[PDB]
């Protein structure tokens, strides 16, 4: 018996609503992807199957593009990699955009695979394409993706008989644009992209009542507020550290809608997000383009050097609640963690704590993980009472956002048991 059901909304297409009253932390749906792939920057850094980094990955001998953490993942990935391997090999120096590799896997799954549990509530066939709202600029880009797909896939797909019935590649890429999910690892680093068609029933809110979290490629959907029978379920499609004008642009460009929520009507939090000298934060926003590019490719030493030049600039500095300053602090913390610079990581991480409390209200998995990183940093440096407070705070958030079905709770319970034994050892 499901706790959620598809319905037709008044003005935003299909959606999902509660069948029964829901409480914070309640598991609503869980799903493997219909199709997924590793992202550009993480290719060769994380396992194509389980999306975990190992220090040394094994490559597929035939294409030498797919890489794996273990014989177990390489062998289990083979049915879903079989046909793309052909194409990646044939096009050896060329690597396709992520969306093209993704759609390749969609087609092979729908052609060769049994009906997917991911499509239980709503199928790839059903997905919104927004084709009557696409701008001419967007259509041109989709036509290029179609031609890229035809080129990449030519070893395996030559005619329409190798696509699902009446499959239209232009429409399929239109669906991919507004229905792709960014898969994050346990540390909330972007590592993959996937389609989860039942989860695509959820409409957007800038102040949502549900949240998704990833455990490898597996997706958990949880309530993060009380929800009444019949109430629409929403998730936030967007990074929380964005102004209403930034959200407007992305929701128009990627999802073809105008957001009517209270936060957009009132520019909620915009003023605080943009405090400090605007010439300084325009420069930092510009620099973040390279910093985030370096981060997506796991280039931690280069990330840290660019962030230090901002955080400890000789020139004017920004308040930590400024969102571009805050993003730099977060990138610097993660770089220090992965570089083993744990004292410097704690300094940057502690500074993000109050801004994260403000900008991630209620129960948000990004804040839960950030607090857990800070508590873990405090535990490794012997600050047991403060670590214990932050690890317990992380648990209060992540019991709602992650839940017992997510492996990171088990890891957090271990830090709580450990840190607690130390306080009681006095
Ligand atoms: O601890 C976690 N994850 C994790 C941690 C917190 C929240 C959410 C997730 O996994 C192990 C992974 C191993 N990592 C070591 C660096 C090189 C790459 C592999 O990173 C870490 O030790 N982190 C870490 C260490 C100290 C303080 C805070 C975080
Ligand atoms: C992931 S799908 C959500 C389900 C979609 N309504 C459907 O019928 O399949 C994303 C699309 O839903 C619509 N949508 C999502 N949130 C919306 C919102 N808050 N207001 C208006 N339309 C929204 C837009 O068409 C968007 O491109
Ligand atoms: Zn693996
Ligand atoms: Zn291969
Ligand atoms: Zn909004």
């Amino acid at each position: 018996p499901l706790k959620v059901e598809k319905f037709a909304t008044a003005n935003r297409g299909n959606g999902l609503r509660a069948v029964t009253p829901l409480r914070p932390g309640e598991l609503l749906f869980r799903s493997d992807p219909l199709a997924y792939t590793v992202c550009k920057g993480s290719r060769g850094v994380v396992c194509d199957r389980c999306l975990l980094g190992k220090e040394k990955l094994m490559r597929c001998s035939q294409c030498r593009v797919a890489k794996y953490c273990s014989a177990k993942c390489q062998k289990k990935a083979w049915p879903d990699h079989k046909r793309e391997c052909k194409c990646l090999k044939s096009c050896k120096p060329r690597y396709p955009p992520d969306s093209v590799r993704l759609l390749g896997r969609v087609v092979f799954k729908l052609m060769d695979g049994a009906p997917s549990e991911s499509e239980k509530l709503y199928s790839f066939y059903d997905l919104e394409s927004n084709i009557n709202k696409l701008t001419e600029d967007r259509k041109e880009g989709l036509r290029q993706l179609v031609m890229t797909f035809q080129h990449f896939m030519r070893e395996e797909i030559q005619d329409a008989s190798q696509l699902p019935p009446a499959f239209d590649l232009f429409e399929a890429f239109a669906k991919v644009i507004c229905n792709s999910f960014t898969i994050c690892n346990a540390e909330m680093q972007e590592v993959g992209v996937g389609l989860y068609p039942s989860i695509s029933l959820l409409n957007h809110s800038c102040d949502p009542n549900c949240s998704i979290v990833f455990n490898g490629p597996h997706l958990l959907l949880r309530a993060v507020r009380d929800i009444e029978v019949g109430e629409e379920l929403t998730i936030c499609y967007l990074d929380m550290l964005m102004t209403s004008e930034e959200r407007r642009k992305q929701l128009r460009d990627q999802y073809c809608f105008e957001c009517d929520c209270f936060r957009c009507q009132t520019q909620d939090k915009d003023a605080d997000m943009l405090t400090g000298d605007e010439q300084v934060w325009k420069e930092v926003q510009e620099s973040l383009k390279k910093i985030e590019e370096l981060k997506a490719h796991w280039k931690w030493e280069q990330v840290l050097a660019m962030c230090q030049a901002i955080i400890s600039s000789n020139s004017e500095r920004l308040p930590d609640i400024n969102i571009y300053q805050l993003k730099v602090l977060d990138c610097a913390m993660d770089a220090c963690i992965n570089l083993g610079l744990l004292e410097e990581a704690l300094f940057y991480g502690t500074r993000t704590m109050e801004p994260y409390r403000i900008f991630f209200p209620g129960s948000h998995p990004v804040r839960g993980v950030q607090v857990m990183k800070v508590g873990k940093l405090q535990l490794h440096q012997g600050m047991f009472p403060q670590a214990m407070k932050n690890l317990r705070l992380a648990f209060d958030i992540m019991r709602v956002t992650h839940g017992r079905e997510h492996s990171l709770i088990e890891d957090l319970i271990l830090l709580l048991e450990e840190c607690d034994a130390n306080i009681r050892a006095s």
